[PDB]
């Protein structure tokens, strides 16, 4: 609806030509009944050369995403920190569209890939679009721009045969992050349970570098962007993960369409650090690096306003396919920093669309228009769709009396660079040596996690570095982790049949920050959207009974409920053959159907059993309803008296408990720790 | 209407990016007063990326041309003869574009070469966009489509140097004609004065081939499309020509601005021949041939409707240079033949504009864009500016109710193939016996143009093949012009110092056609927007009074006129540096100016009687207004009683003679006949 | 030919597709003789395909131009002054490239339309293709990169009509000149007869800019690139001139093309003003001004080699339409100074090839090649001729030994920026005072012509 005005209605009406000529489409001009088709025939060819050229680049990274349409609702009048016009008033709305993704995979790679996160956003302001262009994880594996081609090449497929898709889980990816050590940081999140979010709605974004606010008198603050989910922080386990990457390709883009048509739109407060310019070396580290967070615990939060996303695409190519983020689609208020990182992708975001477009003219395409006048003197380009006016398009000009006229500081709300900053030295391709501590923070990270999170952060190195091939690159690696830990080098090298080194204590410390643990950020605050599958039978009516009334008593708290059996019928969403314990958050038995867990034409032998226990080995809460639970619990060697496993004869008592367990989400006494 | 939905107006307003948002762009971001620039001046890089980005592939032919909008009306209901829309009613009134072009020269190059010129009409009527995409001579060089590389790459520069420019008078252009004699016929026309029309206005268009009308019970006729200008026929002389290329590369889209401007916008009647299909093969050739004719004797033509150009573009790169013409835009009624130019034709320009736009989307330029719903599953590709609504695109479909509907002969108001049309025999790649007689019509031609015409057409093949280096090319060019005529063979043989070849009178005949001839076709029906350039003198302020009551008398009667004199001032239009013979198509020198026929820092030595002399040469009407006449006449050697040259001491008697000579145009007794 | 490699002869054999199957290519093929064509013709479609997208974008300016090779020869071992490798020996010869051009018309415009000219050179030197992309005149109309679409919108057609092709005479043009001051050097260069030169061969070429040359021990010098034409200077009349627009549109690429073929390949000694670091304001101006000339008087000339131009091209489109200059084609020995023209044409010419060559590897066309090897991590990308070996393209890396190794200034012969530059003071989007004198230059140009 905010795109209304291009949207092109196709419920009615003759099949047209794309200059309006009535015409079919089913069947070749030719030459007699079974003669060759004709070169004349035109209604062939501009269909087919369409099909021909559907196709487009995908993004040299983050190409397979998904996005949505919302709001942002500032919380306050924000000028006393900012000029930004979306910031000025409590309760301005601006239209907003998000996308989110992985970073490595092509555009059909799994959602449930192990990886870092992208969450763009644009804000179609009254003063212009501006796009804040973030991760799921606040820091980047590299300190400065020109890297980037390095990082991402090692990351990819091996370029004689273009394996492995999706995955840092090969000699390349480890030998750059073991030569390269500002890659540590970000390396232990995306090994930790942030690579491998259960939702793009259950994580937070983070504009990873500092920039400026900038008020109207020119004073300028240091601030980092935190969007903080309102759905709470939740991640698979990565075996899940695995599983769900074959059964559901498209688990996090359908999680999030699904989520806006139910009227569960996610939200975000979107929240800033600020401080002063003074404090750009004063926490030990420097504002300008992009491997580092600043702790909570020195500069607190500030909620600006809420995003929500409440409406889907109409179509995805596009909208999704097509939108066109920018670091350099800025507004008076904000400004830049000197981080080297930063400094680059201004370059990069404006030419790449160039690749991706074919053409000049991306900002025409509408999900990239603004929602305000363009007033400016460029011209022409392929794919040129603005007829313009005015014949004099140059500045200095008297022949259209000098305008479109100059925006700066002082006249008509110009962008201006914040007139304190200054540069001073030689012209130098150097690091700042207040760059060079690459293990200190990688620490703290690994000291704020819960000691089943460690357990799973050292479970996926496990799992990764024993792909490596190379001896040499497994032996670089455990340097490097040893930098940050001796224990993680020592339990790494557990698995890969290496010796650790000894202990380098340089960089080790025991500080922990807040709000970086998604096992310690506690029971999620709502369980809306989440999945129930109940496991039923179509041989036993009573079976069926009992799926009705759960199903009622789940959906009444906005669950969303699946009643699986051999086959469909009213009631019954879907059968055992296409379930997989992968698509639900929790999973209850009705006793009715206790036979099912002791051979059918109708799916794989051992499927519903296999269902249950999948579930309870990867956490979830479980649970059998009706009272009659020895059975089913016995044939999954699940005890009766474990946390996170139900058994009420009351569906009312079986719901109330149950609801508890999808709060807590994962129950995680049933992983085994290193000693 | 697409074009003024996408009009910008930039009359007021600041300066902002393409997302709107407020900026300057005079001054790039530097490290100080006098330091580098910044890579984060996002300003700067989206300003230049523009520009750098500002230019497309000109077209493949046709490059150099101009455009303008206007409407076409219906003089009746011609149901009985075609189902087209746009015919099908009195006064039934459809937009139109045309643009109109030479062939060979690039963007760039003048307007005033000797070619080919285009006749591009774009109908946007209620049924679809109908282009006929024609040219100014009914004949074109070549039988088959696949051969038009051949053709092209022969009359463009040779690829070593690329010289010549818009030009066939250099040695692969005369090669290719004497090697492959169907060029025969257009050559002739490309020779007469046809190859140098005097505007726009004052050329015909020709659809070229014959095409059929199909009514809606499945009865076709075939037809040829002539649009006969009502501004009458005129041509330059080839030594104006020349001297305009280099004055005034301009001078045809000028004309055609001015006319437009002036509220003298050009019409054209456009006319059909109409023949049965059993006449394809009576008339004594193939009417699938594309090098032949239909003699008006033969066919009388219908006259259809109205064309009027009216309304200027708004930006030429946007309307005129990205307007995207195809003979595929066919509309129900009308039907191809199996002319093998046409065939191929189908096929290439579909094709091209994805070379020229970048992408497939082009038709949603809004110069291409129709003036009807689109209703087709054509989808994505890059530069995509829709946002489809339906999300089944495919037929058959039911989830979205067999929608968009296939339409044909019987419903919908479908295009059809003519039902009547057949294929039979061998797959072959011959040409057929029929398409054989390559001189009989270039004769035809050349016998139906006056004396002097014939002189013209003579002395533009002396120029030509004067300037090819090799003597076995000449020697082959006499070959293939004696098969036409011997007596043009031996004329032109003459000048380039080689014996005629022996008279072949295979094709020889002496008949004739009406309507081909330019001298021929008697005085120009109108004189509005002539150029009346009067040479006057600010010495005597008796020159300046005779020039401005001549000037009010002739602007009067919607002549375009000049004051010329040695410096600006009120009443005086241009100085004697920037005047030419070649800007006007009469000159008229006053009285009191005389002294300057007998030197001047103003001008160069001899510019005034320059002018007077020129003008004089190349057949214009000169005159002298005042009643001295003898001094200036003399000084010219120009004879008082000659035609064409005026002497009189009354302005009105002056003017209405005056006027006289304008309408005859060119006075063709100053040119010199061979014996 | 020193692209010989690349060369295809057609001076015998039968005609064949793309891919080497013998076809024909007069006839199309029909369902019988005087029937409707095939659309299995493949033989048609590839041809008329290929022809359909034989064009490309002209260049945004100096589309108007022709090219030819040569011969770059040092006077003398130049070491004292830069590390140019080119330039380190007498008697080095290195292969040379130059187009030469109009500035304001599309690419049928008239070589004699008054006008700036181009003069681009390219060195194909045994450190790297350096280009030196210089005019006729020099001194440029503008004072900031950021000014250039200004400047070009105000002299290229107006835009509802396309009117007049290559020519400052109108309205838009000269009410840029008029309330863009900076303008009036380059325009009294443009009014004399260096806007009307008689051949290609007989005008001189200028850098510009201030550049500078580096020695391998760091310091550096600011230079002035000068190419002095050893034909001599001559111009048309203006009258001439038009009408030697309709006669002959190609007169300067022609001439060009005949002194070659006739053995008269034309010749230009090239030259430096070399000048102190401290003599950056010492001269009345400000050398980082790219509208004031250096007089001779104040810095002599220094004769680096000769330009030899003496091979034509085999094929236009292949050599001249797509050779693609930049000033990014930089080697060791020469850096860049802070003038903010140059500054942004840095950008301006790598971007720009993507319009002109629809794809990223531009610098893969014969003509834009080096003559040494490449060793890089760039990748893929559409047109993408080479089958990199190399399948570890990143560094740091140990998979394939740290190679390629970098280059700088003490290791591999990198380039390297020259070390005594600095920046100092605000971030700033404002002209230097320096460059405010607009007026005194023109009229020094002025008073140094003859009466006529
Ligand atoms: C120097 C190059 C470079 C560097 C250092 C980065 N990026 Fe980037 N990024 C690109 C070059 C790039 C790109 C090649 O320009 C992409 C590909 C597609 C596009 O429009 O831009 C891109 C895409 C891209 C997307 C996808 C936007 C969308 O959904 O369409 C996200 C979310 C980011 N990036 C986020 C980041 C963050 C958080 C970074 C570091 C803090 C980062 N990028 C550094
Ligand atoms: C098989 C290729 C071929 C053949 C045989 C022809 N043409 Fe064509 N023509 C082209 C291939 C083409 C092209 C390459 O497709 C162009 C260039 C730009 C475009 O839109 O199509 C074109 C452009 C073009 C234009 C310019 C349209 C404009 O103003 O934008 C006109 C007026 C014609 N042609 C007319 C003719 C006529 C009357 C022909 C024979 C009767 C003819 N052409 C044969
Ligand atoms: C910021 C933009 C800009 C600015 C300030 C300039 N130019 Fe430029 N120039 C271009 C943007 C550009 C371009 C758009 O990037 C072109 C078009 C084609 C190409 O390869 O580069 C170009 C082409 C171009 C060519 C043609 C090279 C060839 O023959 O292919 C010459 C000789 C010059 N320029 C010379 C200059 C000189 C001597 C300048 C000032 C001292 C100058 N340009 C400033
Ligand atoms: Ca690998
Ligand atoms: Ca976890
Ligand atoms: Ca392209
Ligand atoms: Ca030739
Ligand atoms: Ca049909
Ligand atoms: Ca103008
Ligand atoms: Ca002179």
């Amino acid at each position: 609806s905010p795109l209304a005005a291009y949207e092109v209605d196709d419920s009615t009406g003759y099949l047209t030509s794309d200059v309006g000529g009535p015409i079919q489409d089913q069947t070749s001009l030719k030459a007699g009944i079974r003669g060759p088709t004709l070169l004349e025939d035109f209604m062939f060819r501009q269909k087919i050369q369409h099909f021909d050229h559907e196709r487009v680049p995908e993004r040299a990274v983050h190409a397979r995403g998904a996005g949505a349409h919302g709001t942002f609702t500032s919380y306050a009048d924000w000028s006393n920190i900012t000029a930004a016009s979306f910031l000025n008033a409590t309760g301005k709305q601006t239209p907003v569209f998000v996308r989110f993704s992985t970073v490595a995979g092509s555009r059909g790679s799994a959602d449930t890939a192990r990886d870092v996160h992208g969450f763009a956003t644009r804000f179609y302001t009254d003063e212009g679009n501006f796009d804040i262009v973030g991760n799921n994880i606040p820091v980047f594996f590299i300190q400065d721009a020109i890297q980037f081609p390095d990082l991402i090449h090692s990351v990819k497929p091996r370029p004689d045969n273009e394996i492995p898709q999706a995955a840092t889980a090969h000699d390349s990816a480890w030998d750059f992050f073991s030569q390269q050590p500002s890659t540590m940081h970000t390396l232990f999140w995306a090994m930790s349970g942030h690579g491998i979010p259960r939702s793009y709605r259950h994580m937070d974004g983070f504009g990873v570098h500092t920039f400026r606010f900038v008020k109207d008198d020119g004073s300028s603050k240091l601030i980092k962007w935190w969007f903080k989910s309102r759905q709470g922080k939740a991640s698979l386990v990565w075996e899940e993960a695995q599983v769900l990457s074959g059964k559901n390709a498209d688990f996090h883009r359908q999680d999030l369409w699904d989520a806006i048509e139910s009227g569960n739109g996610p939200e975000w407060d979107v929240c800033v650090q600020i401080v002063d310019e003074s404090q750009a070396q004063a926490f030990g580290f420097d504002l300008l690096d992009p491997t580092k967070i600043i702790p909570e615990e020195y500069a607190p939060l500030t909620k600006l306003g809420l995003l929500k996303l409440d409406r889907n695409p109409t179509n995805y190519f596009a909208e999704t396919e097509q939108v066109m983020f920018q670091p350099g689609h800025i507004v008076r208020g904000i400004d830049f920093t000197e981080d080297p990182l930063l400094q680059g992708r201004l370059f990069s975001y404006l030419d790449t669309q160039l690749n991706r477009n074919g053409g000049p003219n991306f900002e025409q395409l509408p999900i990239n228009m603004p929602r305000v006048p363009i007033h400016n003197n460029n011209r022409d380009g392929a794919g040129q769709m603005f007829i313009h006016r005015n014949k004099y398009p140059y500045t200095p000009n008297t022949l259209n009396s000098g305008y479109p006229r100059q925006a700066n500081q002082n006249a008509g709300r110009g962008f201006f660079t914040a007139p304190g900053r200054t540069a001073s030295g030689a012209l130098v391709r150097e690091v700042s040596p207040t760059f060079n501590d690459h293990w200190s923070q990688p620490r703290l990270f690994f000291n704020s996690l819960t000691p089943v999170e460690q357990q799973f952060l050292v479970n996926a190195m496990r799992f990764e570095i024993s792909l490596v091939k190379s001896e040499e690159v497994k032996k670089n690696v455990l340097t490097q982790l040893n930098r940050v830990s001796h224990d993680v080098a020592v339990r790494v090298a557990a698995a890969i049949g290496l010796g650790a080194p000894d202990a380098d204590d340089t960089y080790y410390h025991n500080n922990k920050t807040a709000g970086v643990s998604i096992v310690g950020s506690g029971p999620l605050p709502t369980i809306k959207t989440l999945r129930v599958g109940i496991l039923a039978t179509t041989s036993e009516s009573s079976a069926l009974d009992q799926a009705a009334q759960l199903r009622t008593r789940l959906e009444k708290d906005g669950l969303v409920v699946t009643v699986v059996a051999e086959t469909l019928r009213e009631g019954v969403d879907q059968t055992y053959s296409t379930a997989d314990a992968t698509g639900f958050d929790g999973v209850v038995v009705v006793d009715g159907a206790a036979a099912l867990f002791a051979s059918s034409p109708l799916f794989p032998t051992g499927r519903p059993l296999q269902i249950f226990v999948d579930a309870y080995r990867w956490g979830k809460p479980v649970g059998v309803c009706g009272g009659k639970s020895s059975e089913v619990l016995d044939a999954a060697d699940v005890p009766e008296d474990g946390d996170g496993v139900y058994s009420e004869e009351s569906v009312d008592m079986f719901v109330e408990e149950f609801e508890k367990g999808l709060a807590t989400f994962r129950f995680t006494d049933r992983f085994a720790l290193d000693s």
